[PDB]
């Protein structure tokens, strides 16, 4: 059927849209450090990645996790690739010069600060910082017993895409070759991020995600006539809350561990490119469309290949990546959701 989807769904979008004070208190200390880190000698270009009033909640299934991202533009940027590994690359080249070690950008200096200066502005504040093996997420700041924030700290650069993307962002034939090219003179972001340690930083192109999730269709009055949307939307989220209900099942196993949402959100976007037209998703559809997703991705595990959607070169799947008994022990998780009415799902 369609039926359990919807209700599955529906039980999701209550669950974030009733009213709560989280977004007011995280507004408050998110507020409180941006005032704080602009008044450093590095950090006064700092702000929000987004300024909308709502806060990103990587975890669909979690309304007290919330995600955010602090900016700071670095003019004249020079990146060499790390390693051949198309997606890491050095820093080099002013404000950060506080931070090189020979011409190159140290990312764990750079976080020493940032997580000092934050420190030192939770105790003038109900508020407790963690530090825990990252960067990216930089900061796990948590509010009263539910409320936990992660704050990211990435570099902006104006400059066009780095080599690596050239021949990603293949949504030609779906969004157009021309929205293509207006997406592409977007910034890029930065996040510190080692590859397995150096002073290596990770393309993000987070904001690029968000703005095709809002205008999505190939037609451009996709869900405008609000009685009749494509589902698209409802089938990625769909797609995350079965990984992280099948995560949550088997926190006590390790096996999961090396999943997130990147894999369920790149999986997602190939079957919209595969699947380029509105009518290939009508919300009549929901069941069959969602089916596409789950095979598609089990495809994927089993043949150990998810080509990243913005660097075609690297491979989310790679052995060393995520090694085959943990890919062969999402797979039949999985399958056996599919064959029995996604259990996960009541
Ligand atoms: C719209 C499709 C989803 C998406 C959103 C987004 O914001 N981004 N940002 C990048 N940047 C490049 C990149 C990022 C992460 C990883 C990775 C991830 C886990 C393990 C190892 C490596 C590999 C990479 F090549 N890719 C994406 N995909
Ligand atoms: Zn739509």
């Amino acid at each position: 059927g369609a039926s359990k989807l919807r209700a599955v769904l529906e039980k999701l979008k209550l669950s974030r849209d009733d009213i709560s004070t989280a977004a007011g208190m995280v507004k408050g200390v998110v507020d409180h450090l941006l005032l704080r880190l602009k008044c450093d000698s590095a950090f006064r270009g700092v702000g929000l990645l987004n300024t909308g009033s709502y806060y990103e909640h990587v975890k669909i299934s979690a309304p007290n996790e919330f995600d955010v991202m602090f900016k700071l533009e670095v003019p004249r940027i020079q990146l060499e690739e790390y390693s051949n590994t198309r997606a890491y690359y050095f820093v080099k080249f002013n404000p950060l010069s506080q931070f090189l070690e020979g011409e190159i950008l140290s990312a764990s200096k750079m976080l020493s600060k940032f997580r000092k200066i934050i420190k030192e502005e939770i105790n003038d504040i109900d508020v407790i910082m963690k530090r825990k093996r990252g960067g990216s997420p930089a900061v796990t700041l948590l509010i009263s017993e539910k409320i936990s924030v992660d704050i990211t700290l990435a570099l902006e650069s104006k400059s066009s895409w780095p080599a690596s993307t050239q021949e990603g962002l293949r949504i030609q034939n779906w969004l157009s070759a021309k929205v293509r090219k207006q997406l592409r003179l977007k910034p890029f972001y930065l996040v510190p991020k080692h590859a397995k340690q150096e002073e290596t930083w990770r393309l993000s192109f987070s904001h690029i995600e968000k703005e095709i999730l809002n205008n999505h269709g190939k037609s451009k009055t996709c869900c405008e006539n609000k009685e009749e949307k494509c589902c698209r939307k409802d089938c990625l989220k769909l797609m995350k809350y079965l990984l992280e209900q099948l995560k949550e099942r088997f926190k006590d196993k390790k096996h999961l561990d090396k999943f997130s949402s990147y894999h369920v959100k790149t999986a997602f976007f190939h079957v919209c490119t595969q699947n380029p037209q509105d009518s290939q998703w009508d919300r009549k559809d929901l069941g069959l469309c969602f089916d596409n997703c789950v095979t598609y991705f089990l495809q994927c595990l089993r043949t150990e290949k998810l080509e990243n959607y913005f660097i075609p070169e690297f491979n989310l799947f790679s052995s060393n990546l995520i090694d085959k008994r943990s890919k062969e022990f999402l797979t039949k998780q999985i399958e056996y959701e599919r064959n029995n009415e996604f259990p996960v799902f009541d």
